[PDB]
């Protein structure tokens, strides 16, 4: 339980909520393209392999979005997904919807 719970604290406090992990190329250009958004203040970056409960995290990250991958991006709770759905997200308009709604871009 505690595992899912330290990880629901994250996405809960967190606007924009982004699981990652270290040298991670798409990790990057993803948490990358969110502060182009001006997002810094809203966003939490959770390195989830340097944890002991790695495996655990992304088992439930599966769980939730259908990926156990890093990236795994939500949005107010809301599941994204990977870098190349935020990438869709954002060539297509709908990124910048989201954040309208959210009051986190003009
Ligand atoms: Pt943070
Ligand atoms: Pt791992």
């Amino acid at each position: 339980e505690a595992v899912k719970k330290w990880v629901n604290k994250i996405i809960e406090e967190n606007i924009i909520a982004v699981f990652a992990k270290t040298e991670c190329p798409y990790c990057i250009k993803a948490i990358s393209i969110l502060k182009g958004y001006n997002l810094n203040s809203h966003m939490h970056v959770e390195n989830i392999e340097k944890n002991p409960d790695m495996a655990n995290i992304q088992a439930y990250l599966k769980e939730l979005t259908g990926k156990s991958s890093v990236p795994r991006i939500f949005i107010n709770k809301d599941v994204v997904g990977g870098c190349d759905d935020l990438v869709k997200e954002n060539d297509e308009g709908k990124l910048k919807e989201r954040l309208q709604k959210l009051g986190l871009v003009n």
